[PDB]
């Protein structure tokens, strides 16, 4: 049976990632290189172990609560998704820590971009296969065990658990899975981002501007902290976040299809004429899973060809060819799959398939194209090759104040072009296949999460390799090879963040729909969807909730930035004290103390990482129990809008600042060099952008999805338990 | 009849402002007055050019309105535009004339009292001008078109040629508010761009690069800084706040006018609708009278203990008097009406008074939060300042974090206020509270303008070698003033949010046609946010607000970069300027800033005007409503954040300058980082922040005016 092969696909992805990891094992690693690799891996492993222990304790608590109030299988799937996210993060962290020194040694010996690009892509591919395989494995496991083995997909009827809980079985199970994935991603990424960005700000600022020392200089006591933070915050958090986004895209369609069946009914003399055939509903539920499986398989084939493919001097050319080929093949195979799976079905027109069975494929096509433009728009704004980043670089001569003001404008201006792309994508998907197609586009925009995760992971390995080169005092040319891979990596990371936020926006609209559906009760089960899908924004409660949600998102970003700044200030103080008190460090005859900086950042991150996830979880609950369901819908809408805007702005502005600093550093500016005051302004801009790109930017989509899932899960009790 | 007295009230405000201007126009002269004349000439030239451009564009817009809509709409448009322009220019002239007088008084007396009196008199002239002009234009329109012409008597939805369904007096007041808003937007954009660009360039080049004192005469941009303060923070302030006051009034006026035809067999007696339409005008008149009484008591009384103390005492007394008189007015005027429950008056005739009180208290809480977040007397600004020791990047990051965090308390206050206001009086309450939050705009205008005058005094003190105590007193007053500016911006954004909700209501009402006149109001008040078009429009509106802020910042930064380059070149090439024995070329800096401002002032207003038309003609009315919601949210957030963060940076820089940090003084590297933070916040404080509420209201007004045509005339 081919269903067995498609379900085994994710295990094949995991096996291929393991094979690539083995291929990267036994590669040539110097004794100092091996020592630095062991140090970085030990630091990252310790931090990740502490973070994972805390996160899984909290996850056990959350799972017990979910099992109590909601279906026990809901908590079981929550644990499944949480373990999936944690495993993806740990795998990525280990792969990066192992491959940084391998890529550095390759770049040092061959002196050619080919081998280093090959090794770094092997690491990124291992991580991407881990992400995709874990996501799809957990999702298909939930599907089979709870819907197929337990038959939760067969019932598809609204139940009432004790305490007055109105739920759908498979809906609750998949929602719990997505919620676990999102919680684990939130905790991991928050911790890693705080750590890495604080270390980066302190180290880069103190070394570049105050000590006049090179970047990632071994003399700098914060270099190890910066490298380990890159390994943890931008490598493990990256995988967690992207796996969570993939699972959310799939799960939005899953819940929408599940709710579609029992809701589309007609009351007739108190006889409830069911309006949609169950077979069609099951086909629509399985469609997104099979589509994600096809995307994962196509990404696997593309990555295999790339690893076997001819190496190119420019890594960007190979990355672009790989993603283009994988996307085209996925689109074609998905067209065929969508036609065959939904061919000659019944009820599609009723659920919004105006064109027909192929209408979800048209919506998925809209998602892929919309994402491509969002990435392109990000590239123009964040790349020095394009005009805007160059103007920011030219702004260096005028001063730090001009650089900061110019960067802020580029980010605020940057939001409009992608947002128009998203607005057009949403409208066309609704025209092509209603809300189900909205969710299908959310999924399609991230259909090939494996390749994007692979490239984004490929970046950090090159960064950590570059840091190893300066500390180990390797030849300047080898460092130059590492820098070339990192310059493309920064822009590709911004593109990935844009993809994530777009898929999150689509899935969040579909989750608004699912929430409005969840607001229904058995006595009100016969309402027409027109009355169910109504959220009047003239209701004072709805608009008040929208305002409160936007404000909550803004304060959340502010608190993240505050954590990063506190850590970075502590680090700057420690670096100044070490430089003043320790003799011989600036001359190179003394070895500073990095453990103090590592401890400062680790403690601050582990202490401050918990509160934001708790906020994101409890805000919907408290707001709903206080002001009802309409206020919660308004809060969700405001959060979605504010999060999209702020994520786009922060990612683009941080990338622009960093790329302008690299532009000046590369020597493309006329007359001004590393020690110039304009370079100090670029360093200040890059430090300001460090938290914005990898701390505030990525967390916003996770917050949106987690909040929407919490609301859809808990709306049943808070409609009648509203205090006011 | 007392109606005559209430209509004369605005003339009383104008007469009292003129009397104050004449009394303080004594303008005591000092050592060469020449520099004051120079600054006044520059400011007047810039304002004249700006006004010429704005009035050309206004004539074009008025012709278009008269053609497509009722000519009375364009006439009221011109009336409101002229009112706002007169307020702005009057305030700018008064400040430019009284800055040197107050500075000389403060120098001679060596005491804060006399300078406080003169500066508060200037602010009072400005605030009385704003309030009196608003109420004069409003009562004139009311009387001429609704009372004498009987537009209040008709109260029926009409359909003029081309298929526009409108209400007469509603359209007239909409045109009035739209004209005021266009003029305010243009004036504030120009003045803010000019002033903030000059300030950024001067501070960076002098303090960080040249190591020169603030407002040093050797610096060729100091004159530019003072004149820009006069243009952006003296005229723009009045334009923007007068526009906010007029918008608060007109929102309630329009909602009430649409209700009588929409509610249907008429559910609400016409007398009740006319009474509710006339109520907000009399309420604003009473508020203006109370503000005048408070300003009179303050100006006649002896000097206050603290400059903040006098402003707060005046505001408290005015608010209490307004509350009492408004209670009496609301009871007497609406006591014997009927059908007040149908429109939303849960408690009865006193519901609008409760909603206005809720709005006033929400504004007071917003001010409390602003004072908490933007004053160095409290914890957050102190932490931001201490962040300077950790570098400039740390200062910037902490400032951004503080700004983003400050948005929460005010937003929660606004949520509670919206909820409570709806409970007492419905959406009419949301609008009456929008007005109540700004019931005493005169005193707020006075206090807000008082800051810039003290700033100009400090700049002039540095320009002409003067005793240190003079500039110390002026800087003290200016330190108090910046927080007052932030509190005023908070008041403005809150009133804008309330009026924007009421405008959503009026917009949904306007979407009705004569053939669809019988629909139940419950079905009319629906704007489904699950409609893909509505949410897409919300996203696009948020993006439009963000790109608008980005364009403002880009214009300001380009102008400031050109200015910084010119100042650096002047300092490097001219010998003896840094040695203190020379004098540079200020005219070049002034010309650069003025040219850039005049070139960049047009695009943002055109965006704010055309966004609704294009979005509606492209996607329909639901998309336009979504764009309105997205714009409202994004603008509220961005305005609050920018204002609060800029105020925090500036107050932390003053904290370090005052010597409150241990061991680190003026000219220190941490002080350089603090100056960089304040300069980065400069455009955010007075250019991007205030423009957002004007953008929201202008966009909502344009949409409400043209919703009828695009509701069914949509290309897609
Ligand atoms: O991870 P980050 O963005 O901090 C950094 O990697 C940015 N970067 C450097 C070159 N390309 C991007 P670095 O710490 O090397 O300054
Ligand atoms: O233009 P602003 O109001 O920010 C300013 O007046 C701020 N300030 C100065 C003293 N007290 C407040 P200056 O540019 O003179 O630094
Ligand atoms: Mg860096
Ligand atoms: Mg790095
Ligand atoms: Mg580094
Ligand atoms: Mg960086
Ligand atoms: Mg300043
Ligand atoms: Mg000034
Ligand atoms: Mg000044
Ligand atoms: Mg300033």
């Amino acid at each position: 049976y081919v269903a067995a092969l498609f379900f085994l696909i994710p295990l094949v992805a995991l096996g291929f990632a393991a094979a690539n990891f083995a291929a990267v094992v036994r590669k040539p690693e110097t004794e100092r290189m091996k020592e630095i690799s062991s140090y970085i891996r030990s630091g990252a492993d310790s931090f990740l172990a502490h973070e994972t222990k805390a996160i899984f304790k909290v996850a056990i608590v959350i799972a017990i609560l979910l099992m109590i109030f909601t279906t026990w299988q809901t908590g079981v799937a929550f644990l499944l998704g949480a373990v999936m996210s944690a495993s993806a993060g740990i795998v990525g962290m280990k792969m990066a820590t192992r491959a940084n020194v391998r890529v550095a040694e390759a770049a040092r010996t061959t002196k050619k971009i080919g081998p280093a690009l090959k090794v770094a892509y092997q690491g990124g591919s291992v991580m991407g296969l881990s992400v995709g395989g874990f996501a799809l494995l957990g999702l298909v496991l939930v599907y089979l065990i709870f819907g197929k083995w337990m038959g939760q997909v067969d019932n598809l009827n609204i139940y009432t658990n004790w305490l007055g809980i109105n739920f759908v079985p498979f809906a609750m199970t998949v929602s719990g899975y997505a919620l676990g994935c999102s919680i684990i991603a939130m905790f991991d990424r928050v911790g890693g981002g705080v750590y890495t960005k604080a270390a980066d700000m302190a180290a880069d600022l103190v070394g570049k501007t105050e000590l006049n020392l090179p970047e990632d200089d071994p003399r700098n006591p914060a270099t190890i902290a910066d490298n380990v933070g890159d390994n943890v915050g931008d490598v493990a958090g990256l995988g967690a976040d992207l796996l969570e986004s993939f699972v959310g895209a799939i799960v939005s369609s899953i819940i929408l299809a599940s709710y579609m069946f029992p809701i589309y009914v007609q009351k007739i003399g108190e006889n409830l004429v069911h309006q949609v055939p169950k077979e069609t509903i099951q086909a629509l539920i399985s469609y997104p899973i099979f589509f994600a499986l096809v995307g994962l398989g196509c990404s696997m084939l593309g990555i295999l060809y790339v690893i076997v493919k001819k190496p190119s001097d420019n890594p960007q050319r190979e990355l672009n060819i790989s993603l283009w080929t994988s996307a085209l093949l996925t689109v074609v195979l998905t067209a065929f799959l969508t036609y065959f799976y939904l061919k000659d079905l019944q009820g599609l027109d009723v659920l919004g398939f105006r064109f027909g069975a192929i209408s979800p494929w048209f919506s998925a096509i809209i998602g892929i194209f919309s994402g491509i433009l969002i990435g392109f728009w990000a590239e123009y704004y964040t790349s020095y090759r394009y005009k805007p980043t160059q103007f920011l670089g030219k702004s260096s001569i005028e001063g730090t104040g001009m650089v900061i003001s110019n960067g802020l404008s580029l980010g605020m201006k940057s939001v409009f072009p992608p947002t128009l792309t998203l607005v057009l994508g949403i409208l066309f998907a609704d025209y092509f296949a209603g809300l189900y197609g909205v969710a299908i586009a959310a999924l399609g925009m991230l259909s090939f999460v494996a390749t994007s995760v692979s490239v984004d992971s490929y970046g950090p390995i090159a960064d950590n390799a570059g840091g190893i080169s300066e500390m180990c005092e390797l030849d300047p040319e080898v460092r130059k090879i590492t820098d070339h891979l990192d310059a493309v990596g920064n822009t590709t990371a911004a593109i990935g963040k844009g993809f994530a936020i777009g898929s999150a926006i689509f899935a969040a609209l579909s989750l608004f729909a699912s929430y409005m559906f969840s607001q229904i009760s058995p006595s009100d089960i016969g309402k027409p969807p027109s009355l169910v899908l109504l959220l009047n924004m003239l209701d004072a409660r709805v608009i008040a909730g929208a305002l409160l949600g936007a404000a909550i998102t803004y304060y959340f970003s502010g608190y993240l930035i505050s954590a990063v700044t506190k850590a970075a200030m502590k680090m700057v103080d420690e670096i100044r004290r070490q430089a003043r008190e320790i003799p011989g460090l600036l001359e190179g005859k003394a070895k500073p103390d990095y453990n103090r900086c590592i401890e400062i950042t680790s403690d601050n991150a582990l202490k401050q990482m918990g509160y934001p996830a708790f906020i994101a979880i409890l805000t919907p609950l408290v707001t709903g129990f206080l002001l009802g369901a309409e206020f919660v819908g308004g809060v969700l809408i405001g959060t979605v809008l504010s999060g999209a805007m702020l994520a786009i702005l922060t990612a683009n502005s941080g990338g622009a600042w960093d790329n302008a600093k690299k532009y000046l550093e590369a020597g493309n500016l006329e007359g001004y060099g590393k020690g110039s005051e304009p370079h100090k302004a670029l360093v200040i801009g890059d430090t300001v952008g460090d938290p914005l790109k990898d701390t505030v930017g990525p967390s916003l989509d996770i917050l949106i999805k987690i909040m929407s899932v919490v609301s859809v899960i808990a709306v049943s009790i808070f409609k009648h338990v509203h205090l006011f």
